[PDB]
DNA sequence: GACG
DNA sequence: GACG
């Protein structure tokens, strides 16, 4: 284990102006921090297929909507139900140092070592994130953080249980033959993400403690 | 208006040891931060019952578990799912001085003014969060934001609505009587204050109007205990 | 009452 | 791939 068991997982997804060809900017951050003792403690899924896993009765959540500094593209837009125009008009703040002295607090809430787990996380959501927090003058609030990415967690479990998408729709649908809820929201897909981490608890726990690596190390998405 | 328009709504809604005689501690907090715009964005439906309403695509969300200083009353901890045994184990820290920079930087993000909203507020939720944050050696986040109890403004829109003292104005009594469903995720802090906004929605207009003119200072909130 |  |  490189950096020892973590103690807390934090489930991240975010909404965007668009893809990271088009040098995307945040609209909507979710986090849920979930201790790794509440992972442990999922009950066992029986059943083919199993039913969704309950959300462990303890879960902080922090869940924002945030104004970009361009419009969202069209596509993006469409499926996230947000704009540009609208956040303003609700008067959302832009991603700033106020907002990482938010999350400098909710992260100090958590038990460490802590490591944020984000769908195809390693290209999107931990770059992404690397690059707004890069625009701010407050020191990195993640500088102390871990991350993994759960498609190569779930690549990993599902190979060890059958010797296929791996999008979080298909993934979800897979295990659980449901359609996932509020799609494109950051906290219903962070909900999503959450029930197929939870499909074999003690599984996923021992592969994160395995790849754990700082998000410090992260590379920004752009410039 | 004795404050001007409350351009954010903050639904609050707290689990806690118990009830006030016992001098209780928070263990669960709630905030759902809605733009006044948002709650406006509403759908009006005209069945009979309206379906319960969704949620605004925009609503601002903490939730947080916090240790007590003491045991869960048996009661309490039968009816939130919560004890001080298993929030410990799950590492959860007390309401504490990090807990208020939180809560003061969540509440920097929403338009101002911004009025909290809890049922039964004047007689629990505000008391009991105006007593954990006098504790604190920071100041309070919350002496330049307003507040209203939701059970004051149910009974005003019931009564317009039909022209009361023969019913309850129970969380529950409320949004069943609106929508003749039940309330799901019930002693929650997340699932009541949900249920919450759900009957806050079901006249938007209205319930704006009624916060405006009745919404207090927080800071003239007398705690709970000292 | 109504809040846990 | 898969992320908005
Ligand atoms: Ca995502
Ligand atoms: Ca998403
Ligand atoms: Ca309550
Ligand atoms: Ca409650």
């Amino acid at each position: 284990l490189p950096h020892g068991h973590m103690q807390t997982l934090i489930f991240l997804d975010l909404e965007a102006t668009g893809l990271p060809s088009s040098r995307p900017e945040v609209t909507e951050l979710c986090l849920l921090a979930v201790h790794r003792r509440a992972l442990e403690n999922t009950s066992i899924s029986q059943g083919h297929p199993p039913p969704v896993p309950r959300p462990p009765r303890v879960v902080d959540k922090l869940s924002l909507c945030i104004a970009p500094g361009k419009a969202c593209s069209p596509g993006a837009s469409e499926i996230t139900g947000l704009s540009k125009a609208e956040l303003e008009v609700q008067g959302r703040q832009r991603f700033d140092d106020n907002l990482a002295i938010l999350l400098r607090a909710f992260l100090q809430r958590q038990p460490q070592p802590c490591c944020l787990v984000a769908h195809n996380g390693d290209r999107y959501d931990f770059p992404l994130l690397q690059t707004e927090l890069a625009r701010l003058s407050t020191p990195s609030p993640l500088d102390g953080t871990f991350c993994v990415d759960s498609i190569a967690a779930l690549k990993a479990l599902e190979q060890a249980s059958s010797p296929k998408s791996y999008s979080l729709g298909s993934i979800y649908t897979r295990l659980y033959w449901q359609a996932p809820t509020d799609s494109h929201t950051a906290e219903g897909d962070d909900l999503t993400l959450l029930s197929i981490c939870q499909w074999k608890p003690q599984a996923l726990l021992q592969w994160v403690d395995e790849h754990a690596r700082p998000f410090s190390t992260v590379k920004p998405m752009y410039g």
